[PDB]
């Protein structure tokens, strides 16, 4: 059936997407540049653009 | 007659029989290949092909 998953094959399967999940987040974070706020409830606080 | 036989040579035919047979099974046995089988019918057996 096309519609179906092996319940023999879920580990495998699982543990292939755990892979698929942490090989993706390899990157490192930018600075970019920031903006003021004077809204009352977030007053004076560099919030990031 | 097409349907007789003579019951003073049974032996003789008897071993004649047996003759072929063990002429005809002398062989020797091959290696094909295997499987591993997905369903759960007898987890995780090898299965020749």
């Amino acid at each position: 059936s096309v519609r179906g998953a092996n319940p023999l094959m879920f580990r495998a399967n699982v543990l292939h997407m755990l892979l698929e999940f942490v090989l993706d987040n390899l990157y490192l974070n930018r600075h970019t540049g920031f903006s003021q706020d004077h809204t009352p409830f977030t007053e004076g606080a560099n919030l990031r653009s």
